């Protein structure tokens, strides 16, 4: 088991940190044609997760911390897909703040990203070191997307995830849509995808979904709202401890506020170690809150 040592950005604190929010979320409203008038809030939450998901606990490779997403193993694995689109957005935020590191750029961008879309706060630390090209884990530890319930709890142990974190996070595919040409599966799971709410869970129990290939000769189940779920966001109503789960949170949006703001920000710290004197969490004001 490898040591990442969070490692605060030399002399910065709260306020610079701010900054970069301040000046991704500005892009965020700027930037706002993006994939149909979704905008960028969706895929910066998916980068986020994917640098995030490569964690193996066994041994604490891959993870945030390295910062590895910008190397073209990473970069290239056909599981991330699309997130060159994120990449590209990030690329003058860390240009104008050159001093943060890409595992602080690239987890800071999915935090901004959910707050922004009115999502739950998610405090979030710094001090993720960048770490050199040799520690770049191979593809395929991200996950697929064509298998049950029994897949998905396994796959999640490797990331320390129980039941709860798991359906928890999954709720996150109420943002943005799946792609065809990224990856094999097309359309949104629901009609607010760009705002931040517990419709994942709404639409899965409430639709009337229908098993179907699409035009890449891949099952999904779709609706006659047109909207979509992967057979792995179904399996949390086949499963039945998920299904528990699942209605918990379609009746209680402070709940999963509350359950995917500390899930998420376990993701995203996943293999990092933050010595006893390290900073407390940031929670990040949105613009709206500074009226900005
Ligand atoms: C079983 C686990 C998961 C599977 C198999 C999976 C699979 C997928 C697939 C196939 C896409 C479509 C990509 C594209 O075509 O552009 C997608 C999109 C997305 N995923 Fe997941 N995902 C999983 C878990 C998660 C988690 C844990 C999060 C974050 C907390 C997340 C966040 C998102 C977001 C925000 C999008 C939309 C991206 C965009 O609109 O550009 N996913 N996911
Ligand atoms: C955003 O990715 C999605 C959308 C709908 C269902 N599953 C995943």
């Amino acid at each position: 088991t490898l040591v990442h040592v969070a490692s605060v950005e030399k002399g910065r604190s709260y306020e610079d940190f701010q900054k970069v929010y301040n000046a991704i979320a500005l892009k965020l409203r700027e930037d706002d044609e993006y994939d149909n008038y979704i905008g960028y809030g969706p895929v910066l939450v998916r980068l986020a997760w994917h640098i995030s998901g490569t964690w193996d606990k066994h041994d604490n490779t891959g993870g945030s911390y390295g910062g590895t997403y910008r190397f073209k193993k990473e970069f290239n694995d056909p599981s991330n897909a699309g997130l060159q689109n994120g990449f590209k957005f990030l690329e003058p935020i860390h240009k104008e703040f050159p001093w943060i590191s890409s595992g602080d750029l690239f987890s800071l961008g999915g935090v901004t990203a959910v707050q922004e879309m009115q999502g739950p706060k998610i405090p979030w630390r710094c001090g993720r070191v960048d770490t050199p090209e040799d520690t770049t884990p191979d593809n395929g530890r991200l996950p697929d997307a064509d298998k049950d319930a029994g897949y998905v709890r396994t796959f999640f142990q490797r990331l320390n995830m129980n039941d709860r974190e798991v359906v928890a996070l999954m709720g996150a595919h109420a943002l943005g849509k799946t792609h065809l040409k990224n990856s094999g599966y097309e359309g949104p799971g629901g009609a607010a995808n760009n705002v931040f709410t517990n419709e994942f869970y709404l639409n899965l129990l409430n639709e009337d979904w229908k098993l179907e290939k699409n035009d890449a000769n891949n099952e999904q189940w779709d609706s006659k709202s047109g909207y979509m779920m992967l057979p792995t966001d179904y399996s949390l109503i086949q499963d039945p401890k998920y299904l528990s789960i699942v209605k918990e949170y379609a009746n209680d949006q402070d709940k999963f506020f509350k359950d995917f703001s500390k899930a998420f920000e376990k993701l995203l710290e996943d293999g990092i170690t933050f010595p006893k004197d390290a900073p407390s969490p940031f929670i990040f004001k949105t613009l709206e809150e500074q009226g900005l």
